[PDB]
Parts: C-alpha cells; structure tokens; sequence
C-alpha cells in the first residue's frame, strides 16, 4: 500500500517515458506540500478573518504590491497579516510562520526611482522579510536596491523580477548578486513575444535550480478564478507545470488581491502543487542535481548531499535540520529530497524566509534554553520530531536524518545522524 | 559547411546538451524556430468560423483538421459546414505553394450504457459525407470502440477512430481502449468534472506518454486558449498550456469555443501555430529518441525497421526532410513515432490518407495525381522528385541539402523496406 | 524462440546496468555469431609449410605477418609464395574461399632518428610483392608515417599503414600519429620495456578507446598466449588477456612466437578463435552502441549516414547480417565502427580490399570473381545473392532471417547511400 | 569544467592530473578510456589486498618480513601439501615476522592467516582430512578458511560445523572450482562470507575460454552483495622462474582489479618460486595503477541503483559517508568498528577515499583485509572512563596514524563514521572534519 501512493511506481521507472506511462490518478499524495504559495494582499484579502482562512488554506508568503495604495494602506495590511498569523501562536508545535514580501513599483521610464527608495525604507522600518525588486535589468540594479535597504536591512532577501529582454539576457549576472528570481510573466509577455515566455520560464527555473537559489513562477496562473469558482484546464496545467519545471514558489496576484474567490485560489494551488510534487521523477532529478553540483570543501555543502543521499536510501520521512540563518536548510533543499526538510530555528525572520526554498518546513523554536549546549541541541531535535508527529509528517517507526553542527553559531553544520522515531 | 548561425537557431545548443537540466539552462528566447510547424491544429467549426471567407483565413493561419461538434446543430447545418470547408480548401488548388489538404472530423454527441441512437445516425451521416476521422465521445471500454467501428457500416472502415477519454473508467481502462482505437483525445473539459481538477494533468501526461509509446496519435483538447473567446491575446497560463501539451508529446492541439463561437478564431489559430513552432524546437531529442528507441520492442516488420533507420540517418546529417511514399499513411506514421526533427514529407495518391496523416506529428502530406508510369521504378522516381520539388517550392529544401527517402521494393501498401540518402540537386 | 534469447549472452545484453550485465553472464550461454576479431599469425619456421598454412587458415588465421626483423628478402618472398599457395588451394570453392592478408612488419629505426635505409629497401620489396598492410615499427610522430608513405611510392598508395606504438613518445604523440595512420598496433613487447610494465594496460585501453572513437583499426599484440610456444594449453592469465583485449575493443589480436617458432601454431590460433567468440558475445552492446552513436560527429557524407542507419536497423530486428558491396572496403569499415552484433558480410571484386577488411572487427570478406553483367542493377543483385549463398553455406544465415543490404546509386567507390531490409528465402 | 572549477582553483591543476582524475570525471566510459594517462601517477594507498601462499620459498622469518614490507596482507597455508607440524611452524614464523613491527603501533601492519583446505576429492562432501585440518585451524587461531571445491550451500554448512563453537568468528571464503559451484553460486554466496574464483581447477572443469565469464560474473555478484571476492591462480605464473612477468600477466592482474576483486592471490609464485618478494611487489604496483583507473562515476551510480533500500542505520550511514567523501575529495573515511562490519558496508560502495578502520579486535583488524580499501588500525590503549572521550581518542588515533602513513595532510577533509552507543551494530553518525 505504501508503494502504491505518492506516484511511487512512476518514481521507480527506468526511463522518463515509462515514468509518464506509470502516472496514476488513483495514487494519492501523502507528503506535505513543498512549493510555497505567495498570495497578493488587497481589498479581497485584507481582513484579519479572511487572512486566517488564507493561512489555513496554505498561504506561506504575503505579497504587498507597492504599485497601488499608500504607505498607510500597506502598514494596515502588514498589521492585519501579523495579527492573523499570531492568532495561532498559542499552539507552538503547529504554528505556521508567514513571510511578508514588498513588491516594488519599479523604475518606470527611468535606475532606482525616488518612490522605490521611500518604499524600500518603509519595508526596513516595518520589518519585511523579502523584496520583489521590479524590472531588474543588470547587477547594478540589485546593488541599488541593496543600498536603499541600508545597514538595518542587510538580512532582507532580494528576489529580482525578470520582466524584459535585457533581464533575460543579463540573467547570469543578476542571479549571481540576487538571493533569488521571480519570472514576472505579465510584463515579460508584453516585452518579449508571448509564445517565447515558456522558454524564458523553463531556462530561469533550470538555472536557479542549478545555482541552488529560489525561483518564483508568477502571474495569471489561475486568472479566471478572479470571477469564477473553478479554474480552466489550462490554468491547472500551468500550476502543475510550474511545479514540475522546478519552481520553489507559485504566486497569486489578482486572484487573491481583488478576486471573488481568494481562499479557493489558495486551496487550488495547494491541491495542484501536492499532486505535481508526487509526480516529480526523483530518479533522474537527483542524479542530475548531484552530477551538476560542483565539488565542495564546505562542510555544510558536504553534509547536505550526504544527508539527502541517506534520506533516499531509507525513504526517510524527514530531514530535521538546525539552522540559524536558513542556509543549512537551503543547501538540503537544492538536492530536491522527497523527505520534508524540517528546519528548527530560533530566528523568526529565518523561519519566514525559508518559505522561499522548496520543501523547507520552518519551526520557530520558543522553548526555554538548556544549560548544556549538547542538551540544547537534542531538545531542538526533539521539538522537530514532536511537531512532525503532530502535523502528520512522522510516525513511530519512521527513520529521520538529523543535520546539526559541532559548535554553536551559524556556518558549522557538519554532522548527519540516522534516527529511528520513538 | 552549415555555419555557426545554423547551430544557434531552432534551440540547437539546448538540443546538444548532455543532461535535461543543461538542456533547460540552454533554452534561448533569441534562438528562432526554422522548421515547419509539426503539431496539427484542430479547429472547431461553428457560427464564428463557418463562412468560406473565414475558413480560407483559418487555413492560411494553420488549421489542418476541421472539427464538427455533433452535440449542436442538425445534419443539414453540418453538411453545409463540410461543403464550406471543402470549398475553402479547393480554392487553393491552383497554387501548389498554398494548397493544403484539410481533414474533416466528426465529434459525436455521446451516450445510456452504450452507443446512442443519435450517434448511430450521426456516424452514418459521416460515412455518407466522407469524413476522415471520428472523435468518439465518452469512450469507457474497448466494446464502446467496437460499437463505433460497427456503426461505420460497410463503407467506412477507413475512417480513423480517435477515442475521447472523459471519465475515470476511460482512464482506468486506457490500455484496452488504446489497443482497439486509432488514437486518443484527452478531453479535459468533461475529464476535469469527472475526476478532481488537480489530477487532469496526470491523466494528460500519462495518456500522451502511452500513445507515444504505442505510436498512435494523441490530441490535447479543451480550454487551451479559453480567454481568446473574448480577448485578442491569451493569458500566461494559456500559452504555457499549449507549449506544455506540445512538449508532453501531443500530435494535435485543439480549439473549441475559441474558433466555434469566439470573437478571434483566426487569431486563436495563429497563436497555437506560433507556440507549437517554439515548443517543437525546444524538444530534447537527444533523450527522447534514445527512450523511444529503448522502449519500442524489437520488430521483424520491414516498415518499422526502415523507419528507425531513416530517423537515425536524418539525425546524423541534420536532413532537411524525410520523403516517404505511402498509400495508407502507415509508413509516415511509423516515421513520426520516433519524433524526428526532419519534416516527414508524405507523398500519396490517396486523398483520404493525405487528410488523415495530419493526425501524426511532423507529417506534411502531398497528394499526387499524375497518371501512373508503365515502369513502376519510374513512377517511384517521379513521386520522389515531386516531393523534392514541392519541398523546394515551400521552403523546406534547397540545392545542396540532404534528404532521406523511404520507399519499398514493390508496389502496394505494406512493403516499405528502403532508406536512401539523397543530395538535393 | 526462447532458445534464441538464451544463447550469445542475450540475457546479459538486455541488462539496464553494466553491473547487472556482468551478473547475468552465463557459461552455459553458447556463442552463435561468427568470430569477429581477426587473428594475425606471425609466419616463421613453425608455420611456413604450405600444408601447415592450410591448417592455420582453417583454424582461423586472417592475416599473415612477416617480421622483417629476421630473415632475408628471399626468405620473405618464399613465405609470401607459401601463404598465397595455401590460400589459393581453397579458391576452387568460391562460396567458402577465405582471403588472407599479408602484412609486412618493419625492422624499425633503431638508433636512428627516422626511416632507416633497410626500411626503405624492405618497404619497396613489399610494394613489389603486393603486400596489403605495413606494421610500421617504433612510430614516434606524424612525420614517421609520412616517411613510410613516401617510401611506398606511387604504386603503394593502397597499402594500409598501421603504426606501432612502442615507446613513451609514441603514446604522447598518439593523436597526431592516429590522424595520419590507417590504424594502430599496441606493440606491448617494446612498450613494456620503454615504459613501466604496470602502466602498459593503461596505454592499451587508452589507444583502443581512441581508435574505436576514430573508427580506425587497432591491433593488440605480444605475449597474449606466450606459454603456448612450448605447452599445449595456455595459462589462466593468457586466456584472460585475450578476452580482455577483445572486451577493450581491439579489432585484431596477434600471435608472434606462438605461430612463428612454437610447437602449437594451429592450437594457438584455435585458442584465440575460441576466446574471441566467447568475449564478443559478452560485449555490452546496449551502452556501447549508445556511446559510439553519441561520440560520432554529425556527417554530410552519405556512406557515413547510411552506415549508422543500417546499424540501427540491424539492431531493431536482430539482423543475422549486414551485406555490403564495397570497392575499397570503406563502406564496410564505416559499418564496423558502430560495432553491430550482426556480421558485416563485405562483397568485393578487389582482392586487396578483401584482404585488408580483416583489419576491421566483424567484417567478413567475400571475393566475387564473376565478370560484370551488362545491366548494372543485375550485377549488384548477383553480388548480393552471392553474399546470401555464401552466408547460408558458412552458417551466418538461414531461411527466415532478416538481413540489411547496403549499396550505392552508381558504380565506383564513394557512392554508398542505400540501406534495404531483406528477408532470407 | 564548472562542476570542478572552484575545487581546481583550491587544490590545484596538479592535483586533478594525478590518480587518473581527468579519466574519472568523463561523461562516458568511452571518454574515460580515451583519457587514461600513463603520466598520471597513482597517489592513493593500494586498496586491493595481496594474498601470498606460504611455502619453502617464503617460510623463513626474514623472508616473511620482506614480504610484509612488499605488501602481503594475507598469508595462505595450502593444506593440500605438508603436515600439521609443517603448517604450525609456518603460522609461528608469520606471527613472529608480523610482531617484529609491533613496536610502532601507529605504523603496525596486521596480517591475516588463511587455511586453504585439501577438498573432498572423490567424496561427496566434507572429507575426514578436512575435518582434522579445520580443527587444527581453530586451535591455531586462523582468521579465514578458503574452502576447496564448494558445490552447494550444504558444503559450507559442513565447514561451519567442523569449525565448532570456538570457530564462529572465522570467515569462510568458498572456492568455486567447477560447473556445479558456478551454477549454484547464489545459494553458496548467501551462506558464505565471500568467494574465491579458483581459476586453476575451474579452467580444467569448464572450457578454458569460459573462465573469464565465470570470473566477471562472480566478481559482479559479490560486488552487488557487498561480500569479498578473491581472484586466484596463474596471475604472475612466469615469475616462478623469471624476474619480470609477461604482458598477459600484468594485464590479468590489472583486469582482476578493474573487474572488482577485493583480493588478488599468488600461489606457486610465492610458495615455491625463485622470486616471491618480487611477485608481491609486482602485484602491489599493478593494483595501485588499476585502482586509480576505476570509473567511479558510473560504478558508484550503479552500486547505488542496484543496492536495495535499507532501514539499517549502518547501511544508511555508509552510503551517506561515501557520497560525502566523493563531494569533497576526502582523503579518508575514518570508521570505528568492532567486528569490521561498518568498514565492510563503506567498502561495498567503492569509495576512492581510504577507509581507515580503527578497532580493538586483533582478529577483525586481520579479517578486514578481505574488503577492498579498508586499512586496519589495531588500537591497544585501555578505555577512558567517559565513553565519548574514548571514541574521540580512537578517532584521533586514526588521524595520527593517517598523517604518519601519508594518507592525510593538514587542510584535508575527512569523513568520520561512529555510533551513538557502545557495542557492535549501532553506527549511525557521519561527521565532516578538517585536518589540523
Ligand atoms: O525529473 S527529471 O529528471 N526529468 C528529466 C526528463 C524530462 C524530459 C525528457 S525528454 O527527453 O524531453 C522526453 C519527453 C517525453 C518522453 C520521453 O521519453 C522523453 C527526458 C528526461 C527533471 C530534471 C530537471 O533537471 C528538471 O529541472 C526537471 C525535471 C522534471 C521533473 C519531473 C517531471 O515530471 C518532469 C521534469
Ligand atoms: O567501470 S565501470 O563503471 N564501467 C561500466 C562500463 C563498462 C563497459 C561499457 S561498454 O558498453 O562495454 C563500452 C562502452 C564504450 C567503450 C567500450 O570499449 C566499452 C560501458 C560501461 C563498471 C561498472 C560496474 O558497475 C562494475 O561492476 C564494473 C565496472 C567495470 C569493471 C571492469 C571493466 O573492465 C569495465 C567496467
Ligand atoms: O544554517 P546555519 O545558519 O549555518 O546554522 C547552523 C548552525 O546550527 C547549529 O546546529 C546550532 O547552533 P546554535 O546553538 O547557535 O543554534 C550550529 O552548530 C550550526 O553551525
Ligand atoms: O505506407 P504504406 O501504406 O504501407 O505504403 C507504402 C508502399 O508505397 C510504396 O513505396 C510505393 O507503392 P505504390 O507504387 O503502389 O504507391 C510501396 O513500395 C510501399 O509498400
Ligand atoms: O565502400 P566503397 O569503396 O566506397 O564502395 C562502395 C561502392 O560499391 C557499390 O555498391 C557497387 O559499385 P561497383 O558496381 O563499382 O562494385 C557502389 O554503388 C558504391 O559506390
Ligand atoms: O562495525 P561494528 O562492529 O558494528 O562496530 C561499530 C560500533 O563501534 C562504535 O562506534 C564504538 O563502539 P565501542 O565503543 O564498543 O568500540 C559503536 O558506536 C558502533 O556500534
Ligand atoms: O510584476 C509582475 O509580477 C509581472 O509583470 O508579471
Ligand atoms: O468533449 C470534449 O472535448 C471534452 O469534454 O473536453
Ligand atoms: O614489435 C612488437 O610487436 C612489440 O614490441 O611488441
Ligand atoms: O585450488 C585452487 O586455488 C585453484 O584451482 O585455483
Ligand atoms: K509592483
Ligand atoms: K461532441
Ligand atoms: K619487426
Ligand atoms: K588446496
Ligand atoms: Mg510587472
Ligand atoms: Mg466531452
Ligand atoms: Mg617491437
Ligand atoms: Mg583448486
């Protein structure tokens, strides 16, 4: 029965053709949904009660579109998101962190506009986790956004939006200096021929997967759901194909910001992503990611590949990782394990930001410290297990891979352990 | 010999990649498609696309198959639609550069437990009006196909039956349905109501894979460019859907309300044409051909053996085309199953086979009507040169190009056993 | 039949990994195919008798090597005459006649920088006596090959030059030597003295791989069955060495003292024949063909394009043979480079080409002696039928087998362009 | 280039020219062959063990010391010749030569003692002489038994029964010497600790031209099972009378190592030949060259794909450690082992990194020579009061011996494999450590 669920017969196939032939509509997904959902906040999704329903439906990142509304409007949106998120903090083992992302207006006819400098400063002052930088055309555009965030905003992630021919052509230099990329298909589909957008999307997703950096697929994914309760056949296909391409995040714009069915749009993306993740051909995917990733003398990099290899060998239910900045969880995520990467962190910001990496489930550790560091480590590992059992990731008898470091502080991950649950 | 510019077009750097990941990374928006569009476009005929003048524009835009939806309209209405399609098609008989055969497909209303009374009458109408294809609605088991086959009476056994998979039972009994059908249509509209909407992509990808493995045509249908019923440009999800259906391995892509009742039927055909061309160049032939090769069982049928040898030869020299002589379309279909990058120019004396080969990806039919030569080998050479001269006229070929020529050792269907490498003079 | 798929290591050949392939090797799986790796026997006092040479031809000797390091021109002329007398004693039965090449192995440069004066005299002797191949000793650079070519003069243009790599400089300048040579010999005797003995296997495997990639013949030579000079059976290391040279990809295997001066020259040839047959069935064609196909560059040469198409077609139907008409042996060589499992039966009128094609693995030469038919297409058909009748007589073919037939569109060398699937009747 | 560029800048182009690294990074087996370089020197320690047969030519304590220095890892006693008194003196001479180097524990080399039985002869099962010889082996503390002419699983059960309750730790390596042994191979391997391809008798029992098929098949199946396989007989035969081997003999040794043999053997070459030490030196030289020429890229992928999924933490830690070692070009994998099992599970994935096995068991240290790439270190220190400190001391002993023998240098990365509690069967931890 275990080997009939989550497309396991299709995953064991020797060729991609055989894998496609073995896909079964009756094979139910069992793993937790790995691809994060970014929902744009607007009139249709601004109330605290509506936001609680969207968090329950699967929203992981709240997007504020600074192309519309005043700073006062966005500050109220941020406050409503935080109020809805903290209404579930009473149960720490099931609490779900939600990242706040600021999408800039852009340069327009102009480098960095004066409105963008003011909006970026607003973001730092209001503690946003991510910036979706509009119309990035070169590496210097990223440096300008980084400078406008100042010294108080060093920790904010910059996701560069590729929206035109120049951004596509200078992609490598942009990715090198960015934390991740957004395939902004709306403007891209106007700037380049509409029939070429799929080539740009597939290329950028592939290069981001190669680099181990987050990639977001955005715009018109479930467009008809702005007015209709069910999407079209092309829309469900689009969401499934973005997940199959290798997108870490999928986004909703008007579907959540102004549409009549914002919660239903989030539920639909959740349902499709789960089905598409089970249909991923891990046999060739892991081999290609493994082969393409360069040799490394960094112990976090070395422990990550060893842990993902160990997880596949035993069909581990999860990889529990201790992370300060989210980096150790990101290096596990780049190898696309089938096992959930449960990231136990004390940093509330890192817990929100790791939603950018596919298959990373953040757990914000709010338990008292232990005097002995070794006891403190084991306690964070046990917290990971208890929250995993509560959320359905783990059961007694399961095997897990535990990834820790040899000394406190970020940058010292070097240990992988095989642990039997209970 | 060919130049650096040649190897930068039609995603050739991405096609030469050693891994699928590298192939994706090398896809270039500046790499222009050069080959002719190989995925056929099926357009549904209705009030928005019924006039002879409108049909001429749709033929010019790229329509290869005209679909008549028997769920609406009378026999008199559909007979007028058929006559208008044939009039628009025959208006280009004077120009060899513009003439293109167009298949006529009858989509049945559907079942009740088995074949309905109206379906029996509509199938009979199809035989009487010389339709080429039947899109059989709600096929659930092999006996449903046998009923449609029996209804195609004594005169209609040459009509192709494309079974529409629209429900859970059709998906579950897929192998037995495909075995007795000529091809499959992934009818996503009803399938998306019968099974959870989020599972349709699994059924589509599975059916396309199994049809590619069997070497039988597969059509992807419904809501591909839905928003173009009222808007002049499609959404980002719609262009993605068309591209992904072509990348999945669909032989045909379809337009329903977009052409039957929408405000932009010609623009919807142009959009599918443009996306299919881009997606065909992005196909990863290196692994695709190896997997089609490995999955296909060993064969002692000379047509099947010649076809794989010809596709291998075409890839080795970057052949501009594979010219094949075919009476039933079978030789062109067996070439098409290996997904060559070279166009398969099928020269035939059968008008029906010329229309029906539009079901197979990459087959470009040429109807030959010259009186037969007394010496058979001269008749063969005349048809081979007809294919070369038409290929030059349409832009597929130039002097100095290499073509692969597929023929048999004696006249009559079923004896293909020869593959020649010819230099265009 | 099930019995067919149990023989010639077919279960091991169908394996998905090389590890599974090794695990499926069966000592009870008997080889069925004809032995494809040629045996070169060095001629000497133990193998000069016309009666002894007839037994060696029957045992499997394909090339007779004359070592010009020993004996006078008078001695070698008598060796040539004895070989030709033994070879021609079987010419009364043209369907079973076996051509035998004569190769001249030069003395070498010695302490000198380039071509010695004795080598110039020996090379002219070879041209005057009609030798087919030259095994050029101690080739260190491309200019050494050019000097051998110049010493053969205008009359020795058709002689094949196989460069012997016997020292560190030859290994280091391998690419430039292979580019100008017709093939290579891994001369392990001197190589094992010039470089550390424990590194010879790396040089052998490297040179065989590069020759396989270039599609040029490679010979593995020296001490393969050394103990058989005095003992009737070889050691376990010796049989392993022969099997591994064949598995590495050697086109030819050689006997030196074993045939020139030993007590068991016929048995040494029989032993190499027996081992080579077993090792050829154990070749993992699934990965080998895929890698040869992938590594070979794209080509606009019709012989090159037809060869890959014909090898692909032969694998698709498990063809018993590929019958090829050739004037210079080039069409058979281009088939051979893809390492088909099917025997390459080469029909030629050139007695020299028939002898020289023994350098290419899996090429079985048939010398056609009939004067031409007035109609060229009938002359082509008669030769193809001669190929089939010889194949049936020798055990390569049976009624019901499938064969691939490779021919050209006009007479003369260089115009091969047709591949045909034929059923044996 | 991009997948090795940063590591090439760090370790240097000279690092990536040695030990056939350009050939190992090739995308196809054809390219791998084309890139083999005679100028690419082997850097790693020799990982295929050498078994030398002891006889009149190699019996003296002084001769045995030279053979230990030349590379002998296992001493074979052929019970087809000589009395129990003769073999007891051979055992005593081997132990005396081995212990003459015990003064330096960081460089001491353990040597296993193997008893090769006479066989059943005309009989159906275990002979009476075999029962007496097997009892002699237990009484004299032999580490391994090479059981002659094993034809079915019941033959190995009989050998195990004849070893009694005191010989439970002795490894049984079944010799496949005839058609029946080849045909019933799977049932024999299942109950044996390993296999020996006994080519001498096999080459008489089956056609000589088919022995290579049996050798390659058995080596492949043993590699798949993760059990030791020995290639034996006539490997360097001409060295019985000549100082240098033939071209076929060096080729045979190299091909046995390339096939996947854990051990290579010398019979008459050491037992009665004129050049026993030179024969050991030649096998050492060839094995080093052949190990560097192994195509790890496809080999590791095939061993991973063929090995079934496992819920055993030792099994899971071993594959994770070998994957980690390949990612950073680790100089070694240091493993703590009681029975040798954890080192054996690392060895089955054929890492390029040396598997330095630290053990307190003198028998396990001798027996791990059966597994390719396992370098045993016998730890003689008394236990620390705190178990975690005792573990750390053992790991440091592995690093210090590794630096002393040339396996490790400051700046190298090492993979350390340990367990969570004392006793055999609890290996579950993999650590990446930088050598200081
Ligand atoms: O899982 S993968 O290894 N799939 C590789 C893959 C994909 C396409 C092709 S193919 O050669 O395009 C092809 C298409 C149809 C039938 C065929 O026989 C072959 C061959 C191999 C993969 C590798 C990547 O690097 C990537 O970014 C995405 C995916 C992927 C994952 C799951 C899917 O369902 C599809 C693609
Ligand atoms: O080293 S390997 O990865 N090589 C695999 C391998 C071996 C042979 C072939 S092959 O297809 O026979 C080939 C391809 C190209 C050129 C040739 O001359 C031969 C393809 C791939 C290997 C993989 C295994 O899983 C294994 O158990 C053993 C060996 C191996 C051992 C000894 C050899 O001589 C060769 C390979
Ligand atoms: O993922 P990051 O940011 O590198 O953090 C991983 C770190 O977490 C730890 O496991 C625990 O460290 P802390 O005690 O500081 O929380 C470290 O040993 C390791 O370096
Ligand atoms: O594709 P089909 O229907 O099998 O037709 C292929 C047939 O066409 C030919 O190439 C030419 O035949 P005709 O001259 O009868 O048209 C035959 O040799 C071959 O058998
Ligand atoms: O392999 P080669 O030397 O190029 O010979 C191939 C030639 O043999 C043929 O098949 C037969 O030609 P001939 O009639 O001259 O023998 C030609 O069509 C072809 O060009
Ligand atoms: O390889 P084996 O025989 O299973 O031994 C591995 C064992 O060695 C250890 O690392 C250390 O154990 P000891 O302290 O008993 O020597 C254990 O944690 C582990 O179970
Ligand atoms: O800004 C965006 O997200 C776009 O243009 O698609
Ligand atoms: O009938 C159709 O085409 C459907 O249901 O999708
Ligand atoms: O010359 C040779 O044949 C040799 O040196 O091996
Ligand atoms: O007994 C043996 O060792 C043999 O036959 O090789
Ligand atoms: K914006
Ligand atoms: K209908
Ligand atoms: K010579
Ligand atoms: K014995
Ligand atoms: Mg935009
Ligand atoms: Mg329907
Ligand atoms: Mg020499
Ligand atoms: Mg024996």
């Amino acid at each position: 029965a275990f080997f009939q669920q989550q497309q396991l017969p299709a995953a064991m196939a020797d060729t991609f053709l055989e894998h496609l032939c073995l896909l079964d509509i009756d094979s139910e997904p069992v793993a937790a949904r790995s691809t994060s959902i970014i929902a744009t906040i607007g009139p249709a999704s601004r109330s605290v009660e509506r936001l609680k329903e969207m968090i329950k439906a699967g929203m992981n990142i709240a997007r504020l579109n600074f192309s519309h509304g005043s700073h006062e409007y966005h500050a109220e949106s941020i406050a409503n998101v935080r109020e809805a998120v903290e209404s579930f903090a009473g149960s720490p083992l099931s609490y779900r962190p939600v990242a706040i992302a600021l999408d800039t207006k852009g340069p327009g006819s102009g480098g960095l506009s004066e409105q963008d400098v003011r909006d970026l400063r607003f973001g730092v002052e209001h503690g946003v986790d991510i910036v979706f930088a509009s119309f990035v055309r070169k590496a210097s555009d990223v440096a300008a956004v980084r400078a406008a965030l100042g010294p108080e905003g060093h920790g904010i992630k910059i996701i560069s939006k590729i929206e035109n021919h120049e951004g596509v052509k200078r992609f490598d230099e942009i990715l090198e200096v960015s934390d991740g990329i957004m395939v902004a298909r709306g403007d891209l589909g106007i700037e380049i021929p509409a029939e070429k957008v799929f080539l740009a999307q597939k290329m950028m997703i592939g290069r981001c997967n190669l680099a181990g950096k987050p990639v977001v697929c955005a715009t018109q994914m479930l467009e008809s759901m702005i007015t209709k309760p069910r999407p079209t056949r092309a829309e469900t296909s689009d969401v499934a194909n973005a997940v199959l391409d290798g997108a870490d995040c999928i986004m909703l714009s008007g579907e959540t910001a102004k549409g009549n069915f914002p919660v239903e749009a989030v539920k639909m993306q959740h349902a499709i992503a789960r089905e598409a993740e089970a249909a991923v051909y891990h046999r060739q995917l892991f081999e290609e990611l493994r082969r393409a990733a360069p040799l490394s003398r960094d112990p976090t990099e070395v422990t990550a590949i060893g842990a993902v290899e160990a997880a596949f060998k035993c069909c581990a239910a999860a990889i529990i990782v201790l992370t300060t900045t989210g980096r150790s969880a990101q290096l596990l995520s780049r190898y696309r394990p089938r096992a959930a990467v449960i990231a136990v962190t004390r940093s509330a910001q890192a817990a929100r930001q790791v939603h950018l990496c596919r298959g990373v489930f953040p757990l914000l550790y709010r338990e008292p410290p232990e005097a002995i560091w070794a006891d403190d480590v084991d306690r964070r590992v046990q917290f990971g297990i208890e929250s995993g059992k509560l959320r359905g990731f783990l059961r007694v008898g399961d095997l897990v891979i535990v990834v820790t470091g040899w000394r406190p502080g970020s940058g010292y991950t070097n240990i992988m352990r095989v642990l039997s649950i209970s």
